[PDB]
């Protein structure tokens, strides 16, 4: 009863457009069975919240990619946090949660919002520029391993590293195999800047290892959580601040209520999450058989769910392809939901806001004026190129 489709999600005609796709995912039935991959997705608003909610049944800890480590060897070794489940999960994610809290937001927004303004006034001085590398890469770049504390030498292996990361829970196609060979001196330099002592007293780094004293996480646990921060923490904001951009640049009359009011700023950018849906997809797999939109799923089987296609389901969202500020966006999955929602979200939310808001308040027209190119990741979605001119306020 349930409909095959030989729809491959992580081809590259796929990642070109994958709308049309989707719908028909979407409207093929609740669930589906890719036969490309023997997998079974799930594309609706519903069912796509519905999984994210059932830890008990649809686990993490076989992992989120199509690799089921009860089969295959994980990559590097497991997540503590976003490859367990409870109760392992629970204290791992407490201490993210605590240095990634509102109380450490305060410590760190008027350095960022300071770079994001200094950043868009550096654009604008030179008119013509690139939105990915001179500013959706530029800025994270510029906050985040400093927020870190990570040193200067080997950053250049950041960018490299979170893109193994997000091609690695993809299928064995060519993204994750080149990806993962060779990627060696990457795993390195990420794994050497986890040890307590490479990282700046007051940076999130060292605040991990700070919590080994309390008993949540013991020494040997922190540089994994270190690792967590270093793979998610990066790319994501690239191709969120880019999404953000690219919106901008494609709805200017949206551009134009945000200038009339910068206080929308950090709803435009979740917007623009929900919109393009950064981060695409995730895999859960079943602990045990189970029925899902008339669906009897057996146990041991990976379930994709495509969290951008669910971010666009006209069932849930009026008017789902309109980029719109003032949507009421509370219920969207591009940061995910339940026990696993995106631990990172307020850092997220704090760089979308600050560069959103110095657009808003510097910036009088954003015009794409050259070739876009489309980047394409297993798991992310967001350009390569966007070249844009730039017309101050
Ligand atoms: C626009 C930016 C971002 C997006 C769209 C995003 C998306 C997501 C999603 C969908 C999940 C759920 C994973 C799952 O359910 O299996 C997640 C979890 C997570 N994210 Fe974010 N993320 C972003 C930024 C960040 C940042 C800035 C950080 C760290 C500073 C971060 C660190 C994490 C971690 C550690 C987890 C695992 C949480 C857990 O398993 O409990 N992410 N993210
Ligand atoms: C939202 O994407 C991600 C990607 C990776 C991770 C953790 C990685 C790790 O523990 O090494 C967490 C969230
Ligand atoms: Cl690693």
């Amino acid at each position: 009863t349930i409909p095959h489709l030989a729809i491959d999600p992580f081809s590259l005609d796929f990642f070109d457009d994958p709308y049309p796709d989707q719908q028909t995912l979407r409207d093929a039935g609740p669930v589906v069975y890719l036969d490309k991959w023997n997998v079974y997705g799930v594309a609706r608003y519903a069912e796509v919240h519905a999984v994210l909610n059932d830890p008990t049944t649809f686990c993490s800890s076989r992992g989120v990619g199509l690799s089921d480590f009860k089969k295959e060897k994980p990559w590097r070794p497991p997540s503590l946090i976003l490859e367990a489940d409870p109760p392992a999960h629970t204290r791992p994610r407490a201490v993210l949660s605590k240095v990634l809290s509102p109380a450490t937001m305060k410590t760190i927004r008027d350095g960022f919002a300071a770079a994001a303004d200094a950043k868009v006034d550096e654009l604008l001085q030179r008119g013509c520029i690139d939105a990915i590398a001179d500013l959706a890469e530029a800025y994270p770049l510029s906050v985040f391993p400093d927020a870190m504390g990570l040193k200067q030498e080997g950053r250049e292996h950041l960018l490299p590293y979170a893109g193994l990361v997000f091609n690695a829970f993809g299928p064995p196609n060519e993204l994750r195999q080149t990806a993962i060979e060779r990627s060696a001196p990457h795993q390195a330099y990420v794994n050497e800047q986890c040890q307590r002592p490479n990282l700046a007293p007051g940076g999130f780094g060292a605040c991990i290892h700070a919590f080994t004293d309390t008993g949540e996480i013991t020494p040997d646990e922190a540089p994994l959580l270190v690792r967590s921060l270093l793979s998610a923490g990066l790319d994501t904001t690239v191709n969120g601040i880019g999404a953000a951009v690219y919106c901008l640049a494609r709805f200017p009359g949206e551009l134009q209520r945000l200038r009339s009011d910068p206080t929308l700023a950090r709803n435009a950018f979740e917007e623009a999450v929900r919109f393009e849906s950064p981060v695409q997809t995730f895999f859960r797999t079943t602990t045990r058989e189970v029925e899902l939109g008339g669906a009897v799923i057996g146990e041991g089987e990976k379930v994709l769910m495509f969290l951008g296609s669910a971010n666009r389901d006209p069932r849930r969202w009026s008017d789902p392809d309109l980029y719109d500020i003032t949507r009421k966006t509370s219920g969207h999955v591009g940061f995910g939901s339940g026990v696993h929602m995106c631990v990172g979200q307020l850092v997220a939310r704090l760089e979308g806001e600050v560069m959103l808001s110095a657009l808003a308040r510097k910036v009088a027209a954003i015009d794409i004026d050259g070739p876009v190119k489309r980047r394409f990741n297993n798991t992310l979605r967001g350009l390569e190129s966007l070249p844009v001119k730039l017309t101050p306020a």
